[PDB]
């Protein structure tokens, strides 16, 4: 779809069988999610954004549906104010920027 | 123009009569840019992003080219790790998300 950005691009994920909002965020290199349990192994990471940086879990090959659009990458997840998908993620889904 | 996200999404901005480089951010309610010397009156504000807050420099009515649009809107200045761009000034120059 075509998405405005009047208000927060905000989107339905799907994600380890649950439902969420995210965020779609080309200033993000990565995709950050709010704490949750997710099975498998993870590593430690630091993320920065303005304020300075988090600490987050790194999990690896995790499968996320935007709004139908199936993508396969790094999330990371960690004590994020609000959801975050990221370029990593929205590459694959073929996200436009168009002005 | 239609941007892919392989890369950041960086831009040449003109700002105040200088170049600069800033990244389309569609998860940036404002714009935020580095220290600069921006004339005009400014307010003290504070604005918070994934690792806290940082206190800025809110200029109101400035005027911005971004790849050749013009936008006049608010434009924040301070400890910013990048320049951004955020949708405040994004919805000025006609800027879509698409997938
Ligand atoms: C490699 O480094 C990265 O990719 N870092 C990513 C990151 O932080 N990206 C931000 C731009 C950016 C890029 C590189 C260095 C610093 C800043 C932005 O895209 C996402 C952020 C989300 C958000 C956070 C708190 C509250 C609401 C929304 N938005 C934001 O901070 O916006 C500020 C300014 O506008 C205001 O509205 C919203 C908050 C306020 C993190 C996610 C992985």
């Amino acid at each position: 779809p075509q998405i405005t950005l009047w208000k927060r691009p905000l989107v339905t994920i799907k994600i380890g069988g649950q439902l969420k909002e995210a965020l779609l965020d080309t200033g993000a290199d990565d995709t950050v999610l709010e704490e949750m349990n997710l099975p498998g192994r993870w590593k430690p990471k630091m993320i920065g954004g303005i304020g300075g940086f988090i600490k987050v879990r790194q999990y690896d090959q995790i499968l996320i549906e935007i709004c139908g659009h199936k993508a396969i990458g790094t999330v990371l997840v960690g004590p994020t104010p609000v959801n975050i998908i990221g370029r990593n993620l929205l590459t694959q889904i073929g996200c436009t920027l168009n002005f």
